[PDB]
């Protein structure tokens, strides 16, 4: 484990996936509102998935290496497992928050796994200059989702409760801001220009990861935006 | 790229999957109804992902080598990547057309996928008499799914508005005809008897999926059977 | 195939499989009430999937070869790939016998796939000691989702129609003893303390399997819990 310098930044980033779960946990223990139980449902589950996956990392199993540049380079797979199945989980929290409906909800998933599934084979492409092909094509498809969560949603939320309208107008500005700096880590990282070296690129993404999921998760299970209206 | 003969029927089908993309995205701009919203998410997935498969086929990425026969067989698989995710999208298309019960879509879907995944198995098995027993479950899904297009939706379809059952009737037949002759490219292509070479194989299945894809897509979306009875 | 001495159970396991899945399919033919095909169809699936990958087993894909205490160890990973589909579905029967609310049912698929994907990722580890780790977390996972059936499920049951209630209960003790069996035959098998041989753990694996699936469904489908109150 300790051979790897970031392994620092993937012990972290364990622990604060783990303490991030539990306490979402137990928190949702004394809830029976069946619009409740859904967010907790789906906010509890993104930081589950996040622990296993960066435990992965730190025991070396999520790690393999792609040979480019004339280089063996350490590409940490696990990542893109882990936004595979929590990118979607907190696009849908947004989407209920608003009511969506059913087709929109099925672009912003579809074009999230293309997203991540481009950004998988860019990360495992031998062709070094076939890298950035498949990077710019899953900063296409996150644009469509940018563009979405702005010009198609924020109208939906203003027609709803106020409470409702308030609490997505934030989760939507934090997510738009988080998100967007995913592609530029990748692209100045190991896994494209190499400009910054592979401790720092692992300390950026924890930091990402841990704001994106856990402090996502406060904002939204504390406000009173998931309960339905009741007496 | 060039280096391989059938890189022309990757390239064309690149082409063609990506304007197929962008004309259904333009067309559905300009579309509120939340029915028919539901029809062109269905429908501009489907060509967004051949469009990266077929992608990483020309470059190269969705190739791998298999031994049989006493020899290395170039096998695509990225072909069952793509449709995994867009034969069930396919049948989704047609399941809401008719309003077709949750079991019966959950029936379908499920035997699509053991369709692809026995399909998958059956390309990379090494052993080549057993390659056909995995042709023969698979082709055993699929007259699964034949059977219920014809023997449980078209009795269903009728009892709808006209529009949607005539709608329903031309793409029943497109699908059959169409899905009907890949077992049969499979089976005396490079993948089982290897009578045809890749580079016709290569351009039987780019036909078969612009047409499945796109032809599919561009009667559904012209039809006013994906809109409600509006006034 | 016979050079494996475990090859007599998985041939056997294919057989009840394919028999439990014809039986399924020709029984639920005569069925129309759409609550009742909801249920024939999520059953059906079941030993269908479990068939293929029981044949997989046998043919010799779905084995590979995992170094850990200074030996080639042959770990089945088609197991994993069976019970990542067929065991939420076995869930879901359950969740829609009591008519559970959605944010509950995704919870409970969401903690079976943790269950699933981190015992994978324990058989296909190098690192022995590490292999217990993902063990323990795989069987905290399974223990939240016995606490959900228990202390969720079985008060939302008492509340509904009695034969839904009664038939209900029993499916719940035949899941809870049959699950709980398989982590510890994984700890004492090949895959973990490998006290006891492959062969041996292979039976182990089949009986629980047929029992879990095939005894499952008879018992399900021959309820009256699975049709609407209807006159
Ligand atoms: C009902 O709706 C509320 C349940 O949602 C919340 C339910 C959760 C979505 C269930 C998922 C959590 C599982 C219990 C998984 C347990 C293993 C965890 C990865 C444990 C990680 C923390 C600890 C080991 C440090
Ligand atoms: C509606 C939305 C959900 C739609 C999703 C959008 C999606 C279509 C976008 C493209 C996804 C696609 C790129 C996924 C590729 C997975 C692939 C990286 C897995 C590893 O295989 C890559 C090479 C080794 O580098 O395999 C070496 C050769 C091996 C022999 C490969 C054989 C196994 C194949 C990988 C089988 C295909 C399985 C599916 C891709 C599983 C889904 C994975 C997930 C990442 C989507
Ligand atoms: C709301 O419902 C309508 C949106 O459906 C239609 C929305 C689409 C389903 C969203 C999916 C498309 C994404 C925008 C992906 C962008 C990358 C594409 C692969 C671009 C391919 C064409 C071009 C690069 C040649
Ligand atoms: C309700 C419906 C959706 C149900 C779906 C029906 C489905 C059950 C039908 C059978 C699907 C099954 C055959 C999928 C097999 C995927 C497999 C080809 C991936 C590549 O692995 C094959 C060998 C190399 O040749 O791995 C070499 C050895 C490696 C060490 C393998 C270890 C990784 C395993 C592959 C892990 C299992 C992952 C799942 C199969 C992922 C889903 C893939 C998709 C193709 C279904
Ligand atoms: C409508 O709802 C009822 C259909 O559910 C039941 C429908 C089933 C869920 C459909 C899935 C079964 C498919 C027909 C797959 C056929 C191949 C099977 C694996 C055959 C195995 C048995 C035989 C080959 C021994
Ligand atoms: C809501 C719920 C459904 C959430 C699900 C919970 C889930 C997050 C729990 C963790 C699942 C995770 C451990 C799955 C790992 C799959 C992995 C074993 C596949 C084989 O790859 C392992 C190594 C060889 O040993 O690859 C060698 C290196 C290769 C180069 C690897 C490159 C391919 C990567 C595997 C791509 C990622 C694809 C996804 C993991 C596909 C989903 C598989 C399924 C098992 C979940
Ligand atoms: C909890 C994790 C989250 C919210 C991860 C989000 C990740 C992204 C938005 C990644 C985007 C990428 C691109 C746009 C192209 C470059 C490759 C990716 C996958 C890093
Ligand atoms: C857009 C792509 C479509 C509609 C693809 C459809 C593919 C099939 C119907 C494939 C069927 C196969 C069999 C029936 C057995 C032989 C292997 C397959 C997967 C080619
Ligand atoms: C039809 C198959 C079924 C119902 C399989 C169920 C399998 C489990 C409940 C497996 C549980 C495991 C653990 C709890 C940890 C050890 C590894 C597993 C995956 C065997
Ligand atoms: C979106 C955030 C990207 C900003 C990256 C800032 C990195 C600064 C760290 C110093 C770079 C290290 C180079 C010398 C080793
Ligand atoms: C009462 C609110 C605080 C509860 C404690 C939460 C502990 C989980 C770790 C959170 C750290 C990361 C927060 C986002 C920066
Ligand atoms: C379902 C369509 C299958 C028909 C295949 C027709 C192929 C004819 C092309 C000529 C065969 C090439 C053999 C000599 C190289
Ligand atoms: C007005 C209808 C035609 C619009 C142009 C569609 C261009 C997309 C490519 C379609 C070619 C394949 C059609 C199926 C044969
Ligand atoms: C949950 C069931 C686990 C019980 C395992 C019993 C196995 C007994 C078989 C004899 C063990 C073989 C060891 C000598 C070869
Ligand atoms: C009339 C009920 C019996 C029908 C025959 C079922 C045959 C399928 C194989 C079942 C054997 C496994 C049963 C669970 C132990
Ligand atoms: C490729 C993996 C995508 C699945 C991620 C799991 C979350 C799916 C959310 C589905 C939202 C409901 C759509 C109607
Ligand atoms: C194995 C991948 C299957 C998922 C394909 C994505 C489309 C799923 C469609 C689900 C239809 C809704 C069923 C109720
Ligand atoms: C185009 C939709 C408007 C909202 C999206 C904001 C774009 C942020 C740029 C992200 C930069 C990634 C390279
Ligand atoms: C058996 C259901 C009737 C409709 C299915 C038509 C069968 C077409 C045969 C396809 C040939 C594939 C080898
Ligand atoms: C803790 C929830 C109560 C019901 C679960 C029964 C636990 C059975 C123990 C299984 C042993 C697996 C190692
Ligand atoms: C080795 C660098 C080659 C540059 C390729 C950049 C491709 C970016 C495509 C964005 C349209
Ligand atoms: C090398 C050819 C061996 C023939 C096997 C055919 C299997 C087809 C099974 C269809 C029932
Ligand atoms: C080689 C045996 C090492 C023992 C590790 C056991 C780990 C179990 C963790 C359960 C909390
Ligand atoms: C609940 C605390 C979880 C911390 C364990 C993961 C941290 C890695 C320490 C080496
Ligand atoms: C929108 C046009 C897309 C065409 C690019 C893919 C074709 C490959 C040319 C080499
Ligand atoms: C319907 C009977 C299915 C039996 C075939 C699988 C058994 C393997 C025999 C070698
Ligand atoms: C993106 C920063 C999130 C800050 C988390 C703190 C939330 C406390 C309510
Ligand atoms: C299967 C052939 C499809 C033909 C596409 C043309 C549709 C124009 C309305
Ligand atoms: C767990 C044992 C299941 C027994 C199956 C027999 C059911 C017949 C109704
Ligand atoms: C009006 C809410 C502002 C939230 C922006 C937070 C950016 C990290
Ligand atoms: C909408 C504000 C975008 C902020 C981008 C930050 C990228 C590091
Ligand atoms: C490929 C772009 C299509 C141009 C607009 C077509 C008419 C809506
Ligand atoms: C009555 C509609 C006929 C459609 C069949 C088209 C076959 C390619
Ligand atoms: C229902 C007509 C089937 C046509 C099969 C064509 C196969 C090449
Ligand atoms: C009251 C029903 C008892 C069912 C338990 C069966 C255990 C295999
Ligand atoms: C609730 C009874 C548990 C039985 C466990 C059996 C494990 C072999």
């Amino acid at each position: 484990i300790t051979g790897r310098p970031e392994w620092i930044w993937l012990a972290l980033g364990t622990a604060l996936m783990g303490l991030g779960t539990l306490y979402f946990l137990v928190k949702g223990m004394g809830v029976s509102d069946p619009d409740a139980k859904k967010f907790y449902a789906i906010t509890t589950l993104v930081p589950a998935i996040a622990f296993t996956m960066y435990l992965s990392m730190l025991l070396g199993y999520g790690l393999t290496m792609v040979p480019f540049g004339g280089e063996q380079n350490p590409i940490y797979w696990a990542r893109y497992a882990d936004w595979l199945f929590t990118t979607p989980l907190l696009l849908l929290d947004l989407a209920l928050l608003v009511d969506a409906d059913q087709g929109t909800i099925l672009a912003l998933v579809g074009a999230d796994g293309i997203m991540i599934g481009t950004g998988l084979v860019g990360a495992l492409t031998k062709v070094y200059s076939y890298r950035f092909v498949w990077w710019a094509i899953s900063t296409a498809a996150m644009l469509y989702i940018l563009y979405v969560l702005f010009f198609g949603f924020t109208s939906k939320a203003e027609s709803m409760r106020p409470e409702v309208a308030s609490t997505f107008k934030v989760l939507r500005n934090v997510t738009v801001v988080l998100w967007s700096a995913y592609p530029v880590v990748w692209l100045i990282g190991s896994e494209g220009a190499g400009i910054v070296p592979l401790n720092i690129e692992t300390l950026l993404f924890m930091v990402l990861d841990v704001s994106a999921k856990v402090g996502f998760g406060l904002i939204l299970l504390r406000s009173r935006a998931i309960f339905g209206e009741a007496e």
